[PDB]
Parts: C-alpha cells; structure tokens; sequence
C-alpha cells in the first residue's frame, strides 16, 4: 500500500508498505532519515515522530497510552496530530496515507 512522507523542506518520499509495517520501519529501511527510531519501535524513545496528514488523523487508530506517554519526550514541535511512526501499522485501509517528518528527532 501507498505511504507518502514529507520531509521539512517539503521534499516527498513514496513507499510501497506491506501490510502490518510500521510507518517507522518502511522509513527507515528505505533511507528516509528523517525519521530515526532510536529505540527500535517499542514507543520508548519518540525518535520517530511524525506529523500525521489531516485526512488521516481520524483514519488511523487513536494513540495508545504507552505512546501518549512517550510522546511528550519529542524534541521537535509537539502538535494535535503528532503521532509516533513506530505506532501506525500499515493496512490496505491506510493507503494513500501522507506523514510529515518533523524538523529534528532530536
Ligand atoms: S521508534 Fe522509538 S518511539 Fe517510535
């Protein structure tokens, strides 16, 4: 399915993901460094912080606990739609979903 990430300076990415990849994992196996995912994608690190797109954000499943939680550690802007990448798992449903990645990680 189709994913597209848009990087700060408005540079776009589109990957293919198979279902049950996580945004974060699609990214960085296919060198979109702006997303780090320091911890591995167990929500623990908030590296891979992304902005989700509008038409998404009631699409994609409500955050979790555990990544509301790790979310307040993001060094970059923290917004309504800010979600963790590790936590939004590819689906048919999902495609045509569009991210963007914040200006740091870190
Ligand atoms: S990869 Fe660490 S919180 Fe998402």
């Amino acid at each position: 399915s189709k994913v597209v990430y848009v990087s700060h300076d408005g540079t776009r990415r589109e990957l293919d993901v198979a279902d049950g990849v996580s945004l974060m994992q699609a990214a960085v196996s296919n060198g979109i460094y702006d997303i780090v995912g320091d911890c591995g994608g167990s929500a623990s690190c908030a590296t891979c912080h992304v902005y989700v797109n509008e038409a998404f954000t009631d699409k994609v499943p409500a955050a979790n606990e555990r990544e509301i939680g790790m979310l307040e550690s993001v060094t970059a802007e923290l917004k309504p739609n800010s979600r963790l990448s590790c936590q939004i798992i590819m689906t048919p449903e999902l495609d045509g979903i569009v991210v963007d990645v914040p200006d740091r990680q870190w």
